[PDB]
């Protein structure tokens, strides 16, 4: 029967977890993976999801192409998030996984997540970053991992499609908060460091582009299900600037004090990131900027990271 199966590597992932939960709700039979099941806190959100449907964990490292044989087998779709909200490891992580998809008839299609943003963004979680008085890459650019994924796929006739996101906010199943929201939320949080971060985001990528992880997630499935889908799919809901965002947050969040004056800082960003191709192929974004921020704000408080 049309009893549908899919595999979602690295189930701990901010994006991934959310896929799984969401797949399960769609009826799919989900297999996911993780390095070491033996962090009780780590999987804590994964256990809860079992309640929703037939979720079979598997234990996987991106180092043994063997790991993937187990979880990958029987699944119509493989979802691997190449660049997780947190270089050589991913690039290897993407071949192995793809390797295993050669060794299965079941796998009708692979859909991969890579973005330049996350790459950078997780640098911001890095240690020893230099501060001056007064990295960031072309948003539509292809990570090596992505680039590597494409080559292979082409060489081994696999059916790949990639989803290219930007700033991802909303809420997350995972216990700890993701850098990426904190950054999306720094304007409300008032974290000076993260604001400069986001300020750079604008100059060095020349856009403040954002999306809700559920929407980024749906986008992944939809493309997975749409038989007519070919290629890369830039997924961003909102386009803005650090000033014009902070104005906008000020005039929707009286409860909080969002810095409303930048002086020199450019009011417009150089680039607008369009998900037309995506929309053109028929996706509709549930969450706009307003709902992204209510969502992100309401989670943060629920996280106990607000007043
Ligand atoms: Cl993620």
């Amino acid at each position: 029967i049309g009893k549908k199966t899919a595999c979602v590597v690295g189930g701990t992932g901010f994006v991934a977890s959310l896929l799984v939960k969401l797949l399960l709700q769609k009826g799919y039979a989900v297999n996911t993976t993780v390095r070491d099941p033996d962090n009780q806190k780590k999987v804590s959100h994964l256990l809860e999801l079992q309640e929703l449907g037939d979720l079979k964990i598997f234990r996987a490292d991106l180092t043994d192409e063997l790991s993937f044989e187990a979880p990958i087998a029987g699944c119509d779709f493989v979802f691997h998030v190449a660049t997780p909200v947190h270089i050589k490891p991913a690039i290897q992580g993407v071949v192995n996984v793809m390797k295993a998809c050669t060794r299965a008839k079941s796998v009708k299609r692979v859909i991969l997540t890579s973005s330049a943003a996350a790459v950078t963004i997780n640098q911001l979680d890095g240690t020893g970053l230099v501060v001056d008085e007064k990295t960031w890459g072309y948003p539509a650019s292809k990570t090596l991992a992505e680039k590597a994924a494409w080559k292979f796929a082409e060489e081994n006739n696999i059916d790949l499609i990639t989803v290219i996101p930007t700033l991802m906010a909303g809420s997350s199943l995972t216990s700890d908060v993701p850098s990426s929201i904190g950054l999306a939320m720094s304007l409300i949080t008032g974290n000076e460091f993260l604001i400069n971060g986001m300020k750079g985001m604008q100059m060095l990528s020349g856009s403040v582009s954002i999306a809700h992880v559920e929407d980024v997630c749906r986008a992944h499935i939809f493309v997975a299900e749409k038989e007519s889908a070919s290629g890369r799919y830039i997924c961003c809901a909102a386009n803005t600037s650090v000033p014009e965002l902070a104005k906008f947050l000020s005039k929707r969040y009286p409860q909080y004090k969002v810095p409303t004056d930048f002086g020199d800082f450019p009011p417009k960003s150089k680039l607008i990131i369009s998900s037309e191709k995506l929309v053109k192929e028929g996706f509709s974004f549930k969450y706009g900027i307003e709902e992204i921020y209510d969502e992100s704000v309401e989670y943060f408080k629920a996280k106990g990271l607000l007043q």
